[PDB]
């Protein structure tokens, strides 16, 4: 019942959001986006099996606007050491970007189980935080 402390968990999994173009921001606002994580620290459960990877993004005002989870299980003695990777898609899509100026996002993951919780929270290992921006105009062609 007390705070974990960085040097208690393990490292926090990477954080890198781009487009098909893997390029930067800021990004076009009819331009989907993807959400490609990494793994760096051994990810698992109790028992020392692989859970899940969360991923979600919070818009400016501090309001999730996106939210995933991936299978790690999947990964074949990987012990939570697998790149993650989510098809977010377009902002104004999938963060409800209702903006007709540069906005700052910033996105977040964790390896924390899926399932449900009555209260209190668990963090498994580190979290890292990854801040993107969105143009209105940018490109609106494929």
């Amino acid at each position: 019942m007390t705070p974990i402390d960085e040097s208690q968990l393990p490292v926090g999994p990477q954080v890198s959001v781009t487009d098909s173009a893997q390029h930067t921001g800021p990004f076009a606002a009819s331009s989907p986006l993807t959400i490609t994580v990494k793994p760096g620290a051994p990810c698992v459960r109790a028992d020392g099996y692989q859970e899940s990877m969360v991923t979600r993004v919070l818009d400016d005002k501090g309001h999730q606007v996106w939210t995933g989870t991936f299978d790690e299980s999947k990964l074949i003695g990987g012990t939570g050491l697998g790149t993650a990777t989510f098809h977010v898609g377009s902002p104004a899509a999938a963060f409800n970007f209702h903006g007709s100026e540069r906005t700052t996002y910033r996105t977040l993951s964790y390896c924390a189980y899926p399932h449900y919780v009555n209260g209190t929270r668990e963090r498994l290992s580190q979290v890292s935080v990854k801040t993107f921006m969105v143009d209105p105009a940018l490109n609106l062609e494929h």
